[PDB]
C-alpha cells in the first residue's frame, strides 16, 4: 500500500525520464536524414538502387518503401528527397494490371499525387514509380535506380 | 496484491528498456555526434551557408550548436576534428554589430575567440565559424561550413 | 488504493508506449548502417581508416572493433561489408605475439573464418584482420585503411 504507492511514484519518475531521453534521442536519429509524420517515419539511405533492389532493403530492414498516403505524407517524404536532390521510388506498382497502382499488400491506392500526364507508361514499360522534388510522382522503369526511402 | 504483481511486471519491463536504450544511445551517437552533459551535438556530415545551416537544424527541433562552457566547446570541436571541417555557430551580431547573441537574442555566456577575433572583417561577418583547434572566428554567413546542430 | 489503481494503470499505458516506440525506433536506427544479432549491434562508419586510426574510433565511441565470435555474427558484420562493398578491420591481431590471434584484452580466439591459407604475415608485416565480402577472413597490414565497423 504504502510501500507500492512510493514504489510507483518512484517507478512512473523513471519512466518519465525515459520518455524525456526518448523523445531528445529521437529527434537526433531523424537529423537528417529522417522525417516523422503521425506515426510514420520516412527514412533515406542516402544513396540509389533500383527498384527491386531498394524494396529488399527496406523489407529487410522490418520496414518497406516509402508509401505516401496523404498530402501531409507527400510532403515529408518530399522534404528528403529535396535534401538529397534524388528522386525516389515509391512501394506502388502496376506490375499485375497494367494501369493499375498498389501497395505491396495488393490494395488499390487512397492517395496518388501524379505529375500532369502521368502516369503515362511510357514505352509500355513504366510499372514503378517515383517522386520528384516538386512532390509530384511520375511511373518510371523499375531498372532505373532512384534514391531509397524507406518507411517504418 | 493484483496491483502488487502489476507493478513488479513494470519493473522488469523498465529495466529492459533502459538496458536497450543505453546500448541505442552509444549506437546513435557513432560516428556523427557528441554527448556532453544534456546536451547533443550531431552533424549533418556536410556544408551549408548559415541560413541554409540555421533552417535545417530549427526544422529539425534544434538549433545550431551553441557551446556554452569550455566542455561543450570541447566536444563540438571533437566533431569538427573528425570531419576535418570547421563548422558555424548559432550566434551572430546581425542586429547590433560587435554583440553577438544566441538565437534567443541573450548575450554570450561563454566564447573562445581566436586572438584579435571578431575583427568583423571587411565589415561584413556577421556569424562564427569554428576550427579545428576549437577557437572560434567571425566569418560571412554567406561561406559554407559544416552544419552542426544540438538537441 | 482506488488512485493507485488509476495510476498504476496510467503507468503501464506509458511503459506499453515506450515498447511500441522504442522497437520502431530501432529498425530506423540500424537502417541502413547498422545489424542487430542477439544482444550485439554492428555499425558501420561508412567511411575507411587505418588501424589505430580505426580502432580509437570505436573506443571513444564506447564500443571496440568488429569482433565476430560466431558463424551467426560473422554474417551478420558480413551483411554490412557486402552493403558498402568495402572490406573492413576486426578487432584482433597478433600484434603482441606473431601467430597468435587475440582480441583486444588478449584473450586467444573462441571463432575464426580465415580464407584458405590464412594467416599468412605476408612480407613479414600482416598483424590485423580484415573481413572480405564473402565473409572470410585475411590478415593484412594495419597501416592499410578499411571499413570502420564498430560493435555495441
Ligand atoms: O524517361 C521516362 C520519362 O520521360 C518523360 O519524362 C515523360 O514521358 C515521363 O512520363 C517518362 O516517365
Ligand atoms: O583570421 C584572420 C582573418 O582571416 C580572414 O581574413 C578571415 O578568415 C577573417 O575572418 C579572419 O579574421
Ligand atoms: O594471395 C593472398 C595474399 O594476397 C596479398 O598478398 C595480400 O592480400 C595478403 O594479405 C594475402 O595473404
Ligand atoms: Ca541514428
Ligand atoms: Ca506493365
Ligand atoms: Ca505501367
Ligand atoms: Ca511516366
Ligand atoms: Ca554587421
Ligand atoms: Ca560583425
Ligand atoms: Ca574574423
Ligand atoms: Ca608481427
Ligand atoms: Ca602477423
Ligand atoms: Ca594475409
Amino acid at each position: 500500500v504504502a510501500s507500492l504507492r512510493q514504489q510507483v511514484e518512484a517507478l512512473q519518475g523513471q519512466v518519465q525520464h525515459l520518455q524525456a531521453a526518448f523523445s531528445q534521442y529521437k529527434k537526433v536519429e531523424l537529423f537528417p536524414n529522417g522525417q516523422s509524420v503521425g506515426e510514420k517515419i520516412f527514412k533515406t539511405a542516402g544513396f540509389v538502387k533500383p527498384f527491386t533492389e531498394a524494396q529488399l532493403l527496406c523489407t529487410q530492414a522490418g520496414g518497406q518503401l516509402a508509401s505516401p498516403r496523404s498530402a501531409a505524407e507527400n510532403a515529408a517524404l518530399q522534404q528528403l528527397v529535396v535534401a538529397k536532390n534524388e528522386a525516389a521510388f515509391l512501394s506502388m506498382t502496376d506490375s499485375k494490371t497494367e494501369g493499375k497502382f498498389t501497395y505491396p499488400t495488393g490494395e488499390s491506392l487512397v492517395y496518388s499525387n501524379w505529375a500532369p500526364g502521368e502516369p503515362n507508361d511510357d514505352g509500355g514499360s513504366e510499372d514503378c514509380v517515383e517522386i520528384f522534388t516538386n512532390g509530384k510522382w511520375n511511373d518510371r522503369a523499375c531498372g532505373e535506380k532512384r534514391l531509397v526511402v524507406c518507411e517504418f
